[PDB]
């Protein structure tokens, strides 16, 4: 039920290369857009992804980029998702073209909140929510991307909380100090992740490197607020970033107080 038969793809466009290698545009039974990562060897867990595959295929949720299935019996793997055609939201922020309305930014942030509300409805995690994992499709709705995925990704230099890929910019100080992961880990992210949108895509802490970054926040700096930010919108994004992860908002929390800024606006 979770496999595609592969022959029933049509490949059309490299989209790029990420922690797995190459993602194509293609097309499924000669009609319908998909994407399709072809899983680098030596890259992934395999056989734990296929497991978890199984559990995945049954999140659905109208923000979450939805998994159609998998090819497992040759080599590479292929992972068929949801197509989106305007590609990663940190490269879509960074378009200056769309100038942007604030009342369009906070319904991104919108957008990734139900999605979130939503895995966090079925305990499942994130671990690496950021904007370089969502994607924007056709008709400008954002959806949250590669969720759980870093569970099986075998690079130590991405897995090491100290690794040149970890995603030490997006973490809390008990994951830098502890490697604790949990819901409060996720809300943090999403805290750093609307700061990416209020701030078009800038690096968060762009003057410092890693090691500095994770020294300042353990000190208890924080992002400030963004240009485009309103107060309450930034209200909103500091609140995920209490060091007691026990006072930091649920999702549920967060999607109450966005609709209420929306109101406002
Ligand atoms: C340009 N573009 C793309 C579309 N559409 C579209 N639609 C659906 C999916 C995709 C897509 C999804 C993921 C990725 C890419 C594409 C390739 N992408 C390149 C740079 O930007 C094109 C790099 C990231 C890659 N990330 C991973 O594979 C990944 C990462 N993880 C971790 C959580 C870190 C473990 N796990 N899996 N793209 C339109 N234009």
């Amino acid at each position: 039920s979770w496999e595609i038969d592969p022959k029933d793809l049509t490949f059309l466009k490299e989209l790029g290369t990420g922690q797995f290698g190459v993602v194509k545009y293609g097309k499924w039974r000669g009609q319908y857009d998909v994407a399709i990562k072809m899983i680098k060897e030596g890259s992934m867990s395999e056989d734990e992804f296929i497991e978890e595959a199984k559990v995945m295929m049954n999140l659905s949720h109208e923000k979450l980029v939805q998994l159609y299935g998998v090819c497992t019996k040759q080599r590479p793997i292929f992972i068929i998702t949801e197509y989106m055609a305007n590609g990663c939201l940190l490269n879509y922020l960074r378009e200056m073209r769309h100038r942007f309305q604030t009342q369009q930014l906070l319904e991104m942030c919108k957008d990734v909140c139900e999605a979130m509300e939503y895995l966090e409805s079925k305990q499942f995690l994130h671990r690496d929510l950021a904007a370089r994992n969502c994607l924007v499709n056709d008709q400008g709705v954002v959806k949250v991307s590669d969720f759980g995925l870093s569970r099986y990704v075998l690079d130590d230099e991405y897995t090491s909380s100290v690794g040149s890929k970890f995603p030490v910019r997006w973490s809390p100080p008990e994951v830098l100090m502890y490697s604790k992961f949990s819901s409060k880990s996720d809300i943090w992210a999403f805290g750093v992740l609307m700061w990416e949108i209020y701030s078009l895509g800038k690096m968060p802490y762009e003057r410092f490197t890693n090691s500095e970054t994770a020294e300042h926040i353990a000190q208890g700096l924080r992002l400030y607020r963004p240009h485009l930010a309103s107060e309450k919108v930034y209200t909103i994004m500091y609140s995920c970033w209490h060091e007691k992860a026990d006072e930091r908002p649920t999702f549920k929390i967060l999607l109450s107080n966005i609709l209420d800024v929306m109101d406002e606006e």
